[PDB]
């Protein structure tokens, strides 16, 4: 299999993929069969890696993962929209840090209940450069590492809470990490 360490996007085995880190060489992504990839990180900075789609939408995504963070990492359906500029995360599992923000309610979907949060980033990196923008979160109340994500149920719950999305940019089933070490294997279907 091919192992990626350069920041890049592309297509692999039928799927869009994206890999990014601010600490090159401390994290890799190995591209596997079909909708699968693995990651390995050691004393890293920030990274995001995943397979998915170059343009997001209201997909119903089934995934299966092995997820082994030593510290802070998320297993998350992650994406962006433009105009409004929004990053969003449906967080299925996490490591030592459970992400939270301004509490906006809950959504029950796919056998779980998720807390909804909004955060803001100011003068921060984005798909469009240095910007100020919202992050929308659905964070599962208990961790899970496989199942189905009915993305539209999250989008609709966010909209009911006044959290509005724009035109879709990329959308990936991601491993995202901040410091420390770990590994994952994530398979979408």
């Amino acid at each position: 299999d091919t192992t990626i360490t350069q920041n890049q996007t592309g297509y692999d085995n039928g799927y869009f993929y994206s890999f990014w880190t601010d600490a090159p060489g401390t994290v890799s992504m190995t591209l596997h069969s079909g909708g699968s990839y693995s990651t390995s990180w050691r004393n890293t900075g920030h990274f995001k890696a995943g397979k998915g789609w170059s343009t997001g939408g209201r997909r119903t995504v089934t995934y299966n993962a092995s997820f082994n963070p030593s510290g802070d990492a998320y297993l998350t359906l992650y994406g962006w929209t433009r105009n409004p500029l929004v990053s969003y995360l449906i967080v299925e599992s996490w490591g030592t840090y459970r992400p939270t923000g301004t509490y906006k309610g809950t959504v029950t979907t796919d056998g779980g209940t998720y807390d909804i949060y909004e955060t803001w980033r100011y003068n921060a990196p984005s798909i469009e450069g240095t910007r100020t923008f919202q992050i929308f979160w659905s964070v599962r109340q208990q961790k899970r590492t496989s199942g189905t994500i009915t993305i539209g149920n999250h989008f609709d719950a966010w909209a009911r809470a006044g959290m509005n999305l724009g035109s879709h940019d990329y959308q990936i089933m991601a491993t995202k990490g901040w410091q420390s070490s770990g590994s994952s294997t994530v398979s979408i279907s």
